[PDB]
């Protein structure tokens, strides 16, 4: 559980980094789908894998995880010809409950609408056309496709009939007018000459959404260059606010083998260098695309003093396990 927190938090700050205006995404998502071709890696491919997100404990995670729902779909899709050693799925289920598929790549269209309606079902159909085309190919050997489905109501809900737009400043000078919801009520609250920062329990309560919100003169750009602790940040809230925020959707689709490259993770997608021998020793396989897509709406009702009307950071909090189940960014497009 707590373990796997903060190589977790180290791994979703690491990633926010190297992202444009408006960032949303799932840490946890993407971490189990590297935990399953960690499991099934060798070798280089094996050491860049735990040298990115530092054997596992994570069946500890993700005991942790489920029961308003939280569905993971985690799951690697394997070409027809390939005999999948056995071990290899019988882990991947036990431990991250998840699960390599082998399935029929001729028919590349078809293959890949059978996958983004499998995305859909886990996702409560919010999640949807997660591949897209081209992404799989007659002689594709492994690709891994990756989301978690969260829906949660506010503890606190807002009342719809005082969601106002209000002017919102991506720079001091500029200006956009956009829809905010607004409530005076008890918050988890810290404060420092730097930012705000704001505590929003979901229902159920240890599920909470966090804000950054710089003050002063200092923009989201500067403040990032330092951090992650925001784990530690948790510590140290204790306050009634008035809360003003936007009411938005995030619909991030993410193909994250540049990402991952740029993180130190390489010999993963090479064909031939790739050593995937714990998932097949019969055949040399490789991942051709990890593909993730991350849902998420800050609305009156939830998922689906304090105005954040300049650029903050966001992430989503399960206190249960102090994972880091969704990181954001929101600048105002």
């Amino acid at each position: 559980e707590t373990e796997i927190a903060k190589p977790l938090a180290d791994f979703a700050y690491s990633l926010y980094q190297l992202e444009a205006g408006n960032v949303f995404f799932s840490p946890v998502s993407i971490f189990l789908a590297l935990a399953m071709v960690f499991f099934g890696s060798n070798g280089n491919t094996n050491t860049q894998l735990l040298n990115m997100f530092k054997r596992s404990f994570v069946s500890s995670l993700t005991i942790d995880e489920y029961y308003a729902s939280l569905k993971l779909a985690n799951r690697l899709y394997a070409n027809d010809q390939y005999p999948i050693l056995h071990p290899f799925l019988k882990d991947v289920k036990r431990y991250l409950s998840s699960d390599l598929v082998s399935v029929n790549f001729a028919d590349t269209e078809a293959a890949r609408l059978q996958i983004n309606k499998w995305v859909s079902d886990q996702t409560n159909h919010k999640i949807n056309d997660l591949l897209q085309s081209g992404t799989v190919e007659a002689n594709t050997r492994l690709i891994a496709v990756n989301a978690i489905y969260f829906k949660a109501s506010w503890d606190e809900v807002f009342d719809e009939a005082h969601t106002k737009p209000k002017k919102f400043y991506p720079t001091p000078h500029s200006s956009i007018k956009i829809p905010m919801m607004t409530q005076t009520n008890g918050y988890s609250y810290y404060e420092t000459e730097d930012y705000q920062f704001l505590g929003m329990d979901y229902y159920p309560e240890y599920l909470k959404m966090f804000i950054l919100l710089p003050k002063s003169g200092k923009t989201l750009s500067e403040l990032q260059q330092k951090f992650n602790e925001t784990l530690l940040n948790l510590v140290s809230k204790v306050a009634e606010v008035k809360v003003t925020i936007p009411k938005m959707k995030f619909e991030k689709q993410m193909n994250l083998v540049e990402a991952l490259k740029k993180l130190g993770i390489e010999d993963l997608f090479i064909p031939g260098k790739a050593d995937l021998s714990g998932i097949c020793v019969k055949e040399k396989l490789y991942v051709s695309d990890i593909v993730h897509k991350a849902y998420l709406e800050f609305n009156e009702e939830g998922t689906e003093e304090f105005v954040a009307d300049h650029p903050f950071l966001f992430f989503i909090f399960d206190s249960r396990s102090k994972a880091i189940l969704f990181i954001g960014r929101f600048s105002g497009n």
